[PDB]
């Protein structure tokens, strides 16, 4: 199997570690932490080899004193990896790329908080798997960009996109985060319109240049982001065609407000009750009743579980970069089956 | 002075009562409540005559047992009114119109939760003042509709609107409301797109029929709603033209994120520190840095203080309905001067 190192066992990192372990063709050779906390302990209890992410002997001693077994530092494992999945905080992925991955000549994936310009290309399994094939340094794009890429793939499959206008209503803090607000405000993020979210999608889909217009705010919720879409298309599609295209596209599911899905709280409750690990819904979720077509324009609202949506993308990205699977859909299906998702 | 009865001394009602009092040409002859609470007490302390909103002797005694002075019931005061501002809950305004205002042959204003078909016309001071002139039963439209009316007037002043695409991010509960959620969700409201918000603007501006497309959600905030606008126009407008039109239009002001206005929390902090009564910001608030024009399409974000935005509209509507001033802009200026707003 492919030997995968997870550098940064955090919200993304810990999920990719488990998602890699679920595959039959890759394995986790180590995960890293900087703090000797309950999450570091959980990594060890799960059976992962734990390394200190920063090459600092004093920090290693901190873990040993806290009674958490460590195998060494990032430098003790980096040479054994076929690829590194970087899960480090925003800006730190690029630091690791320049300070560690590149000097050790090892392939690495950065997450969506890093820049398009920091890497060789930008990954979504439906659009740029082939472009990322055999590449060395790739960015798996953000939760929002990932969600937009999927719904835009669905729409593109049945009509040509002329202009996609999207408003993103983003969560303030992940559930674990007890420090970040706002408690009670709506925050323009950014204040400028159109925002950088549109160009981010274009980094994956160059043909959408000048056709994506976004605006975003942050609100006091932790569970999921919501996106609202109004998309002018060239073509005569019906609501049924759009619904069918969404159902056909891997990693998009629909819910019905008629069935009791009144909000993002209900989508997460479904994730919990379904028995999903960490409640993760890696699929983009579209409200069925929101889907409409009026005069060559498609409307819908959708929700993104930001902690988990990019996890299967990381798995497919590994297969692309390591040349493990030639066929993007074959990788998607393999990943999906291993993770128990659609 | 015009003799104004406030039937329903609630969030809107208590504010319209004070705004009427600030005018030199109208007076509040009474306000009504159903429950003997601290708000009933406050009305009395402020010098208003309090009547019981429901003509029920058992209810009058409830007020007497609470030691809150009441002057009688709605039936003891209704025949003295030149006009009734209804401030009752959604659906109750229409009940009051059919059961009280019409049988007593008295003009009445209903609030935005009531229906366009419930009344003779739909009021905003910029657009429909003349059309509502001398009418007997008028709806002052909702917080959201009033805000959209104002920004669309500013834009219409300099270019013809082709399509206005709006996403409304609505507050869950007014500050006083400690019973309504969601605590932690984003809730499509409605799930259908385009939503009823667009046609509500059309009830005011018939020429906007089929040109306004809206979607709305509710989030865990109390302070203000936010709106995002992307508006296709006919005509060559600049950013500076829009900014100027916004500045020129009464009851729209701008704030700069560069000045520390990071969110709706900062806007409210400003209303508080300014010394506004109840911190009310009756003006629509547009973020300056949000205003953009790209290929004949105007972008901006704005915030609406839902509790107070319709208050000065009620005052102007009284003037139109009682034929007190033929010039909409003269009523607007007068209303604004008396309230201390722009
Ligand atoms: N959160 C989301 O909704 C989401 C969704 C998609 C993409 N992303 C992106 O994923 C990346 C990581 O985000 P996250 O939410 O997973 O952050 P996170 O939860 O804070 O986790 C970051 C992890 O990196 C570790 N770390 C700190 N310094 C490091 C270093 N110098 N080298 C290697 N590891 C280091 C931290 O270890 P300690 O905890 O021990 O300090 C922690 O385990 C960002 O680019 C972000 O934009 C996030
Ligand atoms: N809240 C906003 O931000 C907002 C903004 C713009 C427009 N509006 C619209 O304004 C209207 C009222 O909303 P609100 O927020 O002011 O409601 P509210 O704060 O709940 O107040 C309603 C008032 O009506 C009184 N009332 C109850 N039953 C009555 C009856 N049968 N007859 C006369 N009065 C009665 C209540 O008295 P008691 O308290 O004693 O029961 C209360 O004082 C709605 O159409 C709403 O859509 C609301």
């Amino acid at each position: 199997p492919a030997k995968v190192l997870i550098n940064g066992y955090g919200s993304i990192g810990k999920r990719v570690a488990d998602a890699v372990s679920m595959q039959d063709d890759m394995e986790v050779i180590g995960v890293t932490k900087t703090k000797p906390d309950f999450e570091a302990r959980l990594a060890v209890e799960k059976g992962y080899k734990l390394f200190v992410a920063i090459p600092d002997n004093e920090r290693v001693k901190l873990f040993e004193d806290a009674g958490i077994p460590v195998e060494g530092t990032i430098l003790d494992i980096i040479e054994d990896a076929d690829i590194v999945v970087d899960g480090a905080p925003k800006k730190i992925g690029k630091q690791n790329l320049e300070n560690i991955y590149k000097p050790h000549k090892v392939k690495a994936i950065l997450q969506g908080g890093e820049k398009a310009k920091d890497v060789e290309d930008n990954f979504n399994a439906l659009w740029s798997y082939n472009r990322c094939y055999g590449k060395d340094y790739v960015r798996v794009v953000s939760c929002n960009t990932t969600g937009l890429c999927r719904i835009l793939y669905a729409i593109n499959s049945i009509a040509d996109i002329k202009k996609a206008r999207i408003v993103l209503v983003r969560r303030a803090a992940d559930p674990n985060d007890d420090k970040t607000g706002p408690v009670n405000a709506i925050t323009p993020n950014p204040v400028t319109v159109p925002s950088h979210h549109g160009p981010d999608v274009v980094s994956v889909v160059p043909e959408f240049e000048g056709k994506i217009l976004t605006s975003a705010v942050i609100v006091p919720t932790t569970l999921m982001h919501m996106h609202t879409l109004m998309v002018e298309v060239d073509g005569d599609v019906s609501r049924d065609d759009i619904l069918e295209a969404i159902k056909k596209t891997p990693r998009i599911i629909t819910v019905r407000a008629e069935d009791g899905f009144s909000s993002t709280a209900k989508i997460i409750e479904y994730g919990r009750d379904l028995g999903r690990l960490r409640y993760d819904i890696n699929e983009l979720v579209v409200w069925e009743e929101s889907i409409n077509v009026l005069e060559n324009e498609i409307f819908l609202m959708q929700a993104v579980h930001q902690e988990s949506i990019v996890i299967p993308e990381n798995i497919d990205c590994i297969r692309a970069m390591l040349q493990m699977e030639e066929d993007n859909f074959k990788s998607i299906e393999k990943t999906n089956k291993a993770m128990g998702i659609q």
